[PDB]
């Protein structure tokens, strides 16, 4: 399931992640103990994607690179974990490019085969309630049930 006529271009840029839905408590208990900066959608070789992750972690400012394929249908992408020895497939699901976009990752290949997570990115660090609402309703009929949901912090710390 992808956002119908997909144009990359578009999703390059600047977002935020500023919520999260998995099937993962350890992935849900880390996560909520980090600050989020912001996330940079960059071009990659091949028609790739580099997605790079800054946040705050015991106020140090880290960083975090992914490489992600293009695979399937036109807005999805496989990105092969050297750390967890597993292929994750990563699809925007809904997108309108200037506000948000709705994210969900699953596990392909190798021992994160079960893994599966919904994101939402934001153009601004703090979404809209209607916004928040989307994404509630988003990891619903994905089958998240409330208590997996997580609106992640923030800081301006690392800008």
């Amino acid at each position: 399931s992808v956002q119908p006529n997909f144009q990359q271009d578009k999703f390059l840029g600047r977002w935020f992640s500023a919520g999260l839905a998995s099937n993962s408590s350890w992935l849900r208990e880390k996560a909520a103990a980090l600050s989020m900066a912001k996330s940079v959608v960059a071009p990659a070789t091949d028609g790739g994607l580099n997605l790079t992750s800054t946040f705050l972690r015991k106020n140090q400012c880290e960083t975090r690179t992914m490489l992600l394929q293009p695979a399937g249908s036109l807005g999805s992408y496989s990105y092969r974990s050297p750390h967890w020895g597993s292929t994750y497939s990563v699809s925007v699901v809904e997108t309108d490019y200037d506000q948000y976009a709705l994210l969900y990752s699953q596990g392909s290949k190798g021992p994160g085969e079960d893994f599966r997570m919904a994101t939402l990115y934001s153009r601004t660090q703090t979404p809209r309630a209607e916004l928040k609402e989307k994404f509630t309703a988003f990891c619903k009929a994905q089958g998240f049930t409330e208590d997996t949901i997580v609106f992640l912090p923030q800081t301006d710390k690392c800008m």
